[PDB]
C-alpha cells in the first residue's frame, strides 16, 4: 500500500534528537564535531557531579568543569544543552529503610530548599561561563533507585509544587526508568506543580508501545514538551540497528515525543570510542537528527504501510522530511504520495549492515508521486525541498 504523506497536517513540534556527555570525562573536539558536526545531533545532556560535594556553596565548580566544557562543544554546533542529578551531595541525603532494606537513600525532606538552591547554581555557573541551559531535572530515574536517591511519586510531587517554582531555568522531571504513568501522574494532575514542570522527561527500558502514548500528559500538554531522555542498545549487531531504528519511529509518532535523546556517548554501548571511532548506532540516530532540525514538525504519514515497514514525515525550513525503516530480511519497493504540498526530487541517506547513513539514490518526484527501494534490515532518510 502507498504512504499518503500529508504536509498540511502537522503533528507535535520538534525539539531534537541527542546523547549524554554524561560519566565522559571531558570529550575531544573529535567526537562533538562528529556527532554534533557531521550527524547534527541538537540536544546534549550533562550529568550533575555531586562528588563536587559542599563547594558549590563557596563557589568552587572545578568539579562541573568537564561538563561546561561538553555543553559549549554541543552549544557551537547548535544543540541545546539540558542536565540531570543521580544524587544531591551527600549532606543532602538520608538513609531511610525501604521494605526492610536499610541502605536506601532519599534527599533530607529539610534540604529540599537546599537542594533547589544547588540546583540554581548549577544553572548559574552555566550562564556565567556562556551556556543558557534549556533544562535541569529533578532527579534521574527515580523509581529504579538502588544504586542512586529514590523519591515517591509523592516526594517527587512536594518538590515540584513547593521547590521547583524557584528554579532559575526550565524544570524537567521524573524521568521515570520506564515511563511509569504513577511517577507523572500527581504532577500533571496538579495544577501548582504542572506549572513548575516545563519538560516530561521519560526513559525507555522496558517501555513498551502502547505504554509510549500519554493521554493524561496529552490533555495536560498545553506550553509543555515530552521528551524520551534516556535509552541505549547494546551494539551494532543488525538485531539492535533495527530495534533502535523502530523504538525512535515509535516514540515520535505512537509516542509523539518532541525529543529522543540516546544515554552516554563515549562507551561501548554508547556511540563513540574517545580515540572518535563512531558506531552505527550513532548513524541510526542520525537519519533523525541530521535532517529533522529543531522547530520542524512531525506531519501525518501512513505509519505501516506494509509488514515490517515503518514511515514517519517531518517537514520546516522549506524541507520534507520522510523517515522509512524496513525490518523485513528483503527489500521491498515503497510508493509514496505528497498531499497538500510537494517536492521536486529528493535525496536519501542509508543506515544498514554495511552502510552509515550513505548518500542514497537521488529520486525524482512526478505528480507528488515517487517510488523506493527499501533495502533489507535498513533505515532510510529522504529529504527534498517542498
Amino acid at each position: 500500500s502507498d504512504v499518503t504523506v500529508n504536509l498540511g497536517s502537522t503533528k507535535q513540534e520538534i525539539r531534537g534528537f541527542g546523547a549524554s556527555s554524561a560519566w565522559c570525562g571531558t570529550i575531544s573536539d573529535y567526537v562533538m564535531n562528529s556527532l554534533y558536526g557531521d550527524l547534527g545531533y541538537s540536544i546534549l545532556r550533562l550529568r550533575i557531579e555531586e562528588g563536587i560535594g559542599d563547594a558549590w556553596k563557596t563557589g568552587n565548580f572545578s568539579k562541573w568543569s568537564p561538563e561546561l566544557a561538553n555543553a559549549k562543544k554541543a552549544s557551537a554546533k547548535g544543540a541545546i544543552v539540558f542536565a540531570s542529578p543521580w544524587n544531591p551531595p551527600a549532606s543532602m541525603q538520608e538513609n531511610f529503610s525501604k521494605s526492610g532494606d536499610s541502605s536506601a537513600q532519599r534527599l533530607r525532606y529539610d534540604k529540599y530548599t537546599e537542594y533547589a538552591q544547588y540546583l540554581n547554581a548549577y544553572v548559574k555557573y552555566m550562564k556565567d561561563n556562556g551556556v543558557d541551559l534549556y533544562a535541569i531535572s529533578v532527579q534521574n530515574e527515580p523509581d529504579y533507585a538502588q544504586d542512586w536517591t529514590w523519591w515517591t511519586p509523592q516526594e517527587m510531587l512536594n518538590f515540584m509544587k513547593n521547590n521547583a517554582g524557584s528554579i532559575n531555568c526550565r524544570v524537567m522531571a521524573p524521568e521515570s526508568f520506564q515511563f511509569l504513568k504513577n511517577m507523572s501522574d500527581p504532577i500533571l494532575n496538579d495544577a501548582t506543580a504542572l506549572d513548575n514542570m516545563d519538560v516530561l522527561g521519560c526513559h525507555f527500558y522496558g517501555t513498551s508501545v502502547n505504554n509510549m502514548a500519554y493521554p493524561l500528559y496529552q490533555q495536560k500538554s498545553a506550553g509543555k514538551e515530552l521528551w524520551m531522555t534516556e535509552k541505549y542498545f547494546d551494539d551494532d549487531t543488525t538485531g539492535n540497528i533495527m530495534n533502535m531504528s523502530k523504538e525512535i519511529h515509535d516514540s515520535m509518532v505512537t509516542g509523539n515525543m518532541n525529543a529522543y535523546i540516546y544515554w552516554w556517548i563515549t562507551w561501548p554501548n554508547g556511540l563513540a570510542t574517545s580515540s572518535g571511532t563512531i558506531y552505527k548506532r550513532a548513524y541510526v540516530l542520525g537519519q533523525f537528527a541530521k535532517f529533522i532540525r529543531p522547530g520542524y514538525k512531525r506531519v501525518d504519514a501512513t505509519a505501516t504501510p506494509n509488514t515490517n515497514v515503518y514511515v514517519s514525515a517531518y517537514t520546516g525550513d522549506n524541507k520534507a522530511v520522510i523517515v522509512a525503516i524496513n525490518t523485513g530480511t528483503a527489500a521491498v519497493s515503497q510508493k509514496f504520495n505528497f498531499q497538500n504540498g510537494s517536492a521536486s526530487s529528493v535525496v536519501s541517506y542509508v543506515t544498514d549492515s554495511s552502510r552509515n547513513m550513505a548518500a542514497g539514490a537521488n529520486i525524482a518526484v512526478t505528480n507528488g508521486s515517487f517510488t523506493a527501494q527499501l533495502p533489507a534490515q535498513s533505515i532510510t532518510t529522504f529529504v527534498g525541498n517542498a
